C-alpha cells in the first residue's frame, strides 16, 4: 500500500449551545478534516481538532502543517506508522492536531486494508465503550436541571465543569449531586481554576458528595502543586494538561503526581502516542481516561471510541463532542445522538464515508 495524494478541507459545525469552561468558551466545532488516498483507491479519514486555550493550536496553523505533512508522506506506506511519525516529528517540534490528523487517516487506511475495524488492530478488548457526557459551567441550579435531562437519556455518569471559585463551584455540584441521585457516579473538571491549598479544601468540602475524582485542578505546569493535591485527598486526582505526551506521561508516574490520566488524541498527536501513554500508564498500575476536544467531530471521536474499546487499561470515557454538533460532517462512524452506549461495528477501519 502506498499513499498517493493528501487533501485536507476545513470544517465548520455549530455547536447547539454555547460550551463554557474555566479557560475559555466555544461556539463553533471547527476543524482540519484529512483525506488520504492510496495509489489502490483506498481513503483513509483523519481529523486535526485544535483547541487554541487547551494547546495553542489554530485551525490555520493545523492546515498549513498538515498540508506539509501530506506532501513529505506521499509514497510512503500507511502501514509504517512508525516513519509517518518520524517525518512529521523531523518537520514540526509541535503539531499535535496535525499529527492526530495524518495519524487517524492512516490508521483508517490499515484497518480498512487489513478489512477489519479499527479496534480490532489495537488491542481487541472491547467492540464498544460507555462515554460520559460533560455539563459545562452555568449556575448550580442549571447545571442540575441539565443533569436530571442527561440521566433520562441513559447517562449514568456525568462530567461537570467548575472554576470560577471554590465557593460557587462546591455550590454547583451539591446542588447537581442532590438533583440526580447518589446512582450516578460525577466526575469534576476545574482545568487548572485552583491553587493547591484552594483545591485541597473545595475537595474535601465534597467529602460526602461521592466525587468519583477531579480533573486537573491545579495549573498544568505547577507539577508539584498537583501532587500536593493528589497525595492530600483520598479523591481521584486525574491529569489532563499537565500530560500531553508520552514522555509527560513518563514524568508524572516517575513523581507520582496524579492517580489517573486524561489522553486525547488531539494532545498526543494520535493513536500511535495515545497507545505509547496507555502502556506507560498500565505499567506503572495507573489506570487512563479517553477524552476529546470541543472542536473536534465524528472522526476524531470515532478514532478515540475505536482506541478506548481495544485497550483495556483505558478505563473510563469522555467522548460527547459529537453530542453538541447541529450537523454531521461525514458518514457513519460515532452518531451525533446523545446516548452513553457507543458501539462501534464490523465496517473495516472507522467506517466513515463522505
Ligand atoms: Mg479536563
Amino acid at each position: 500500500m502506498k499513499i498517493k495524494q493528501v487533501h485536507v478541507r476545513a470544517s465548520k459545525i455549530k455547536l447547539k449551545e454555547t460550551f463554557t469552561i474555566a479557560l475559555g468558551t466555544i461556539e463553533s466545532a471547527d476543524s482540519a478534516i484529512v483525506e488520504i488516498e492510496t495509489e489502490e483507491g483506498l481513503v483513509g479519514y483523519g481529523e486535526g481538532g485544535p483547541g487554541i486555550f487547551i494547546t495553542g493550536e489554530t485551525l490555520a496553523g493545523t492546515l498549513e502543517t498538515i498540508e506539509l505533512f501530506g506532501q513529505a508522506i506521499i509514497g510512503l506506506n500507511p502501514f509504517n506508522i512508525e516513519k509517518i511519525h518520524e517525518v512529521m516529528d523531523k518537520i514540526s517540534a509541535f503539531a499535535p492536531a496535525a499529527k492526530a490528523a495524518i495519524d487517524i487517516a492512516c490508521y483508517d487506511l490499515m484497518g480498512q486494508k487489513a478489512q477489519l475495524p479499527l479496534y480490532q488492530l489495537l488491542g481487541g478488548y472491547d467492540n464498544q465503550v460507555i462515554t460520559d457526557i460533560t455539563l459545562g459551567i452555568d449556575e448550580p441550579n442549571v447545571m442540575a436541571q441539565k443533569a436530571v435531562e442527561k440521566v433520562k437519556l441513559g447517562f449514568d455518569t456525568l462530567k461537570i465543569k467548575v472554576g470560577t471559585g471554590i465557593e460557587a463551584d462546591i455550590a454547583r455540584v451539591k446542588a447537581i449531586r442532590e438533583a440526580v441521585g447518589f446512582d450516578i457516579k460525577l466526575r469534576l473538571d476545574a482545568n487548572q481554576a485552583w491553587t493547591p491549598k484552594d483545591a485541597v479544601k473545595a475537595i474535601q468540602a465534597l467529602a460526602d458528595y461521592q466525587i468519583e475524582l477531579v480533573e486537573q485542578p491545579v495549573k498544568r505546569r505547577d507539577l508539584e502543586g498537583l501532587k500536593y493535591v493528589t497525595s492530600q485527598v483520598n479523591t481521584t486526582i486525574m491529569a489532563d494538561e499537565s500530560c500531553f505526551d508520552a514522555q509527560d506521561a513518563l514524568e508524572l508516574v516517575k513523581k507520582g503526581t496524579v492517580d489517573v490520566i486524561n489522553i486525547k488524541l488531539m494532545k498526543c498527536g494520535g493513536i500511535h502516542e495515545a497507545l505509547k501513554i496507555n502502556q506507560i500508564c498500565e505499567t506503572a498500575g495507573i489506570e487512563c481516561m479517553i477524552g476529546c476536544m470541543a472542536e473536534e467531530t465524528t472522526i476524531g471521536i470515532t478514532a478515540a471510541a475505536h482506541l478506548a474499546a481495544a485497550q483495556k487499561n483505558i478505563t473510563r470515557a469522555d467522548l460527547d463532542a459529537t453530542f453538541g454538533l447541529e450537523t454531521a460532517p461525514v458518514t457513519g462512524g460515532v452518531s451525533l445522538e446523545a446516548k452513553p452506549l457507543l458501539e462501534l461495528g464490523e465496517a473495516a477501519g472507522l467506517g466513515i464515508s463522505h
